[PDB]
């Protein structure tokens, strides 16, 4: 038993809810919240901008030190940093950004990072401003992640479409 509430169960291990991941994180304090990161950990907009804003920019400060030491992430890759006031840890995962021309097949590699964590609160990778089809992203999530994932979908309309079209 864990503390996530109000989720619809899609599979043995995947759950979904219409929610703002920022508010969901501050209430639950999950062990891991996933950020929809880019390779530079520049948290300007989308999920990343919202999570970073909720940390009062501490996520960005930590991220800039990470990049200065380690260089950029790979598309499809990840790093574990602090969750600040939102979670114990933040798993920064880089899904392909269709609006940059990145290969969509890298979406499966991105979701594989979730398997290193027993339970996660996460957004749909490559959705929103990353330009992928959220229904495809949900399919890849279900077919790739084997650990317990709680997906937060900010937009109520998209949420309804994701549930109603789920196979
Ligand atoms: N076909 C699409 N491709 C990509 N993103 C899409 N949506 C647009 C509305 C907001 C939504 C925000 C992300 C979320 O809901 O967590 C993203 C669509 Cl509809």
């Amino acid at each position: 038993v864990n503390s996530f509430s109000g989720y619809l169960k899609l599979t043995d291990n995947v759950y979904i809810k219409n929610a703002d991941i920022v508010e969901e994180a501050k209430k639950v304090k999950p062990t891991v919240v996933v950020n929809a990161a880019n390779v530079y950990l520049k948290h300007g907009g989308g999920v990343a901008g919202a999570l970073n804003k909720a940390t009062n920019n501490a996520m960005q400060v930590e991220s800039d030190d990470y990049i200065a030491t380690n260089g950029p992430l790979k598309v499809g890759g990840s790093c574990v940093l602090s969750g600040h006031n939102l979670a114990k840890h933040c798993l920064h995962v880089v899904g392909p950004n269709v609006n940059k021309g990145e290969d969509i097949q890298l979406l499966k590699s991105a979701y594989e990072n979730f398997n290193q964590h027993e339970v996660l609160l996460a957004p749909l990778l490559s959705a929103g401003i990353f330009g992928a089809d959220p229904i495809h992203s949900l399919r890849v999530c279900v077919d790739t992640v084997r650990t317990n994932v709680y997906l937060a979908v900010f937009d109520k309309n998209l949420y309804d479409k994701l549930v109603s079209s789920f196979l």
